[PDB]
């Protein structure tokens, strides 16, 4: 009787038809079934990243036992949710736990978020009386369940994955009316089926459901102030997530095969030149999305090399901008620091828990010469297989990322002069492996001018805040190109002529007068240097 | 089973003392003593093998003749040894020594299972002599009451429990609608599954 007091109950809303309907799983129905029947021991604990699911299962089960589809001794157990923050303290806790053994094993005990439950229950939970039932998080159970081990062995973790779209538009579909009516308007399921297949590529840092239902809910809220366009749209949703995230800024909605037919030349906006090696790059994201592609191989795992200063580090940041709408959402690790045997460690992880929540980041690899031939045998079934292990037993996909590497060797080898240099490190099992080995040429001065043209361009977006517009002649900008020179360390000391010509006399010429906000400062060719 | 701390002592020695010395000749249980802190085995340390302790207006009553019963459920499922060797865990060996015979009960067999069914039936036509209402049982259905009497960790006790889910619900329902009156004769038998009337 003293139940009545320090719990809610979960049946008894579940007997007037309160719930939401939980559709799919039946293995981890089956599976809490299975474990929650044996006779010693029994007391099973969910487990899952955050958002997949986990009261959902246990709403399910009470549905199935109300209902009835549940073996011959699990039928009329109700299910009586505990509480620790509603809950002399001892003696009371003494009168809930003689409250439930006193009955005839007719309660199923319901702990949600039991990683409070540490701060005499002990004995109860072994000798198999009190059944119990949790949910936690992956990342909290480790830190407060795992350092107490001698709870942590009565248990069972039972594993949830997570992910899917496919059941998310039924519950979204479900769910439409609810919003309408607190908010006055209308909810189209054109929108609907966007509001989940686009936050799944842009917002990953939240589990599911729960955040495909945040940008109905803002959308909503955002259309009432402009009501302060009698419906949402397909439009609304993609303006919460720009303004969100800022992810607008970046492509902006750009998607479609208008985009990937017109890729070998929207890349040359950024790269010059290159030609034969980005008509490789831009076919391993075709063929990927037409569907041709090997289901069990990462989508493009190929390793282009060359001379320094050519522009091999930019064309791997190249084409993760229009693919994420930004620059900085790679993993860029960098194996210029594993000299030795036993940094394998830091990634086996760094290169893992980075992957396991959004499995579609490019991943670079800079300067794959200084590794000890190690570290190697550690990418070696990251190609081919695509999955690697780590401490906590899980086996993470590469299936759908565009492995990039990196190198200098040789730098300036004929025709076979490079190449075979290659083949002393690396082992031909690993040269095997790879895609199309690439080979970058240097940098002829007849494509060499409109490099100049981009670095003024981007200086002068740099000065974007002074509004500091500068005119530069054209026999100065082919007088840039001359200096421009020396082709054994590539386009690198351009960008040196350019701030010890103009940058200099531009910053001692800002700072002391003469130039204010909104003038224009051009730039006159003086027969040796350049004026202002 | 509530005598956790070391100063429940003091009101056994008191309820223990004053309900002998009025008649000196009644059997004494002691329920679960696993869970009393180890300093009431102390006060019960005398009362074996001399069979006097005292109180506050200072009289020695004398167990003498009494018959004292100790339960407990250590082990659980020890296999022979197992159960026995916990009892040396919390027990000190001044007071196993004490004791008489320590018996160990088995679980039980479901040869020895279809009895307990016919006791249980007994009992539930003996509570319903208000209503002189007698009650028929066949044969199959008496066994088929042992087959779910399953799972040997809970005991006979869940059959205690399936008796009134099986028979005692639809006979209350049908008991207080009509239909079933003084006299009557309520027989029930085996439908498919379950138990009809």
């Amino acid at each position: 009787q003293a139940l009545q007091k320090y719990s809610t109950d979960l049946t008894a809303r579940a007997r007037e038809g309160k719930l939401d309907p939980v559709i799919g799983r039946d293995n981890e129905i089956r599976r809490v079934v299975q474990v929650l029947s044996r006779r010693t021991k029994n007391n099973p604990v969910l487990i899952g990243e955050p958002g997949v699911g986990k009261t959902a299962i246990v709403e399910g089960l009470a549905q199935r036992i109300v209902a009835g589809d549940v073996p011959e001794s699990l039928r009329d157990k109700t299910i009586v949710a505990l509480d620790l923050g509603s809950m002399e303290f001892e003696e009371r806790l003494k009168a809930v736990l003689d409250d439930i053994k006193n009955s005839a094993g007719q309660i199923i005990t319901f702990i949600d978020e039991l990683h409070t439950i540490v701060g005499m229950i002990k004995p109860m939970l072994a000798r198999g009386e009190l059944r119990l039932v949790g949910a936690t998080t992956l990342d909290e159970y480790r830190k407060h369940i795992e350092k107490d081990a001698a709870l942590e062995r009565r248990f069972q973790q039972v594993y949830v994955g997570e992910p899917s779209v496919e059941d998310t538009i039924g519950i979204l579909r479900g769910l439409k009316d609810r919003y309408e009516v607190h908010h006055g308007v209308r909810i189209t399921d054109s929108a609907l089926v966007a509001a989940a297949t686009l936050s799944d590529r842009y917002i990953t840092a939240r589990f599911l459901p729960d955040k495909a239902i945040d940008l109905v809910d803002e959308a909503a809220s955002r259309l009432r102030m402009e009501i302060d366009k009698e419906e949402v749209g397909p439009d609304d949703i993609a303006d919460v997530v720009s303004a969100w995230t800022g992810i607008p800024a970046g492509r902006l909605l750009e998607g479609e095969t208008a985009k990937l037919l017109r890729m070998e030349d929207e890349l040359g906006k950024r790269v010059i030149g290159q030609k034969a090696a980005v008509t490789a790059v831009s076919d391993a994201v075709r063929r990927s999305r037409a569907g041709v592609s090997d289901p069990n191989r990462p989508t493009g795992a190929f390793m282009f090399l060359g001379p320094t200063g050519v522009g091999k580090t930019e064309l791997a940041k190249a084409l993760a901008d229009f693919l994420f709408d930004d620059e900085r959402a790679m993993v860029r690790i960098d194996m210029s620091e594993y000299g030795e045997k036993h940094t394998v460690a830091r990634l086996i992880g760094q290169l893992t828990e980075a992957v396991r929540r959004r499995p579609y980041t490019v991943v670079l690899f800079d300067e794959i010469e200084k590794a000890h031939p190690d570290v190697f045998d550690v990418l070696l079934q990251v190609l081919d297989e695509g999955r690697l292990t780590d401490g906590h037993g899980r086996t993470v996909d590469f299936r759908n990322t565009i492995l990039i590497l990196t190198s200098n060797l040789g730098s300036g080898g004929s025709a076979e002069q490079v190449l075979a240099a290659v083949r002393a490190t690396f082992k031909p099992e690993f040269i095997n492996r790879l895609d199309d080995v690439l080979i970058f040429e240097g940098l002829n001065p007849e494509e060499l001018v409109r490099i100049v043209d981009i670095q003024l361009a981007q200086l002068g977006k740099r000065l974007a805040q002074r509004r500091l517009q500068l005119q530069v002649s054209l026999p100065a900008k082919r007088w840039l190109a001359q200096r421009g020179f020396d082709p054994v360390y590539g386009a690198r000391p351009l960008r040196r002529l350019v701030q010890q010509a103009i940058g200099d006399q531009l910053a001692k010429m800002l700072l002391a007068g003469q130039v204010h906000d909104g003038d224009t400062v051009p730039v006159n060719v003086s027969p040796d240097a350049d004026s202002l």
